[PDB]
């Protein structure tokens, strides 16, 4: 084992590698969306900016887990990153609904990892998840829910979509 | 009696305690509205801010009356604060209409207290009400009336509600 | 359910509503004390300031729970706020002893909520309680205990009460 | 009559001259107290400062009434200023108790003048009294009451009198 490893279970190590892949995949989905909203026939620069920022945040979350793996003496194992499930994401609303679903999937995975850490009596890892992942994920979910409500109000097509896009920009 | 008490009638003292309770209740109604408009399925941050500010103002008015009670040598008696009449407040417009009604109820109570003070020849208290309560109350009622008109114009649902909410934020 | 709700148990949601009511009640008790200590026949401005600050902190803690309820997709339900148990609070020491007792009651309620959250495997809520509630509550209890000891030393009546009041102001 | 006089009754004019004399007398009492507390065998510089300030305030109130008399076209008539009722004022507490009594006497006179103005339908004069006299008088009475309570606490003789005197200085 690593000279640093202490109280770090192999199941937690493996689950962290899975989470790294999931965050990189989410990053890729959001990168896809960011550039979809910059197509000449879409031209929603607020949505584009929102998804570019989201993409960067997910990549940063993957990097934090990679740093964490090394901190604990586990070994990073990187796997293929799947293509995003779509190439075209539809309306602003459809992309936000897809984002909400993705953020809830990621949250579920993080909560499962917390359960694994808790079951293996790893309080350093439960603390990391609580402070660095679970809080950001709930805030992201609340933010996207609010945005969906606001966009539905502003009436999710036409002038309302145009105006809502300005508040993101 | 208090060493400070002079020309301060028991009916005025009692009415001031009633007014403290009414202002705290109004504060509580507006607090309820403020967080209703921050629900993920409502997401009207301008309305939320407006009602949070209104809540703070009503609490400050209650505190000013508590300080006044002590200044005159009366004794503050605090009673239960009723639950707000609703848990969910409907549309932006419905909440403003409820607020207008509440502000008029509070104004009527203040005007009754002015009449009690005047009838007991208490010019210190009539001055307090005129300067610190009645003017703010009329301004509040005018402001909410204007807001209702503006929201009805901007057409009180959908995009217009979304846009009006921005002017409050 | 809310579009945002995930891993949020109805018992936790209900317990948060109870905690909101308890914090608003504590706020009301401390507001009562703040103005009691500004009576002309009491005139302890340090104690008044201490209890006004405490009142504001408890109100802010209620608001943080209201924001939290919305963040998780639960629904705020507001109830009547009871009158403070007293209208007159006795000596500085008696008010501090009442405050200590109240702060321990609140702490017990928070610890019960932590137990409920832990039992429902809600690490987002256990983290909130640990970081935003339980630490502040232990610090408040230690501070009030220290103050009680200091006031008993300064000999809890007369000149000593007068001098101790200055350190709060 | 004066070229400026309008809606100004002779009874109000006369009562204002009486009030000028009363405020000058109060000023003289407080001047007496201020220098009593600077005797070598008294040496309470906080009390001295407090009464010197009170003396100046009462003189300023007399001057405001003199200016008011001229503003309305009445004619100032100045009378003898009585010697203060005492040459030696006893303890700090006895002087504050004498001051409270004097401030209540002055308040009663002002309230009588308000009643005279109101009865003669003189709203310019009722406004003056409310804004420039009655509010300051209530604040003064509250302040002196608080001081009496604080001094009785700090235990009105000996070390406590010495320490209370510092908060005034």
């Amino acid at each position: 084992a690593s000279q640093v490893r202490q109280n770090y279970h192999e199941d937690c190590e493996a689950s962290i590698n899975k989470q790294i892949n999931m965050e990189l995949y989410a990053s890729y989905v959001y990168l896809s969306m960011a550039y979809y909203f910059e197509r000449d026939d879409v031209a929603l620069p607020g949505f584009a900016k929102f998804f570019k920022e989201s993409s960067d945040e997910e990549r940063e979350h993957a990097q934090t887990f990679m740093k964490y793996q090394n901190k604990r003496g586990g070994r990073i194992v990187l796997q293929q990153i799947a293509a995003p499930s779509m190439q075209e994401w539809g309306t602003g609303l459809e992309a936000l609904q897809a984002a909400l679903d993705l953020e809830k999937q990621v949250n579920q995975s993080l909560l499962e990892l917390h359960s694994t850490a808790s079951g293996n009596n790893d309080p350093h890892l439960t603390k990391l998840l609580e402070d660095e992942y679970l809080e950001e994920q709930v805030d992201s979910i609340k933010k996207i829910g609010d945005m969906i409500t606001k966009l539905k109000r502003a009436g999710p097509h036409g002038l309302g979509e145009y105006m809502f896009d300005k508040e993101l920009n």
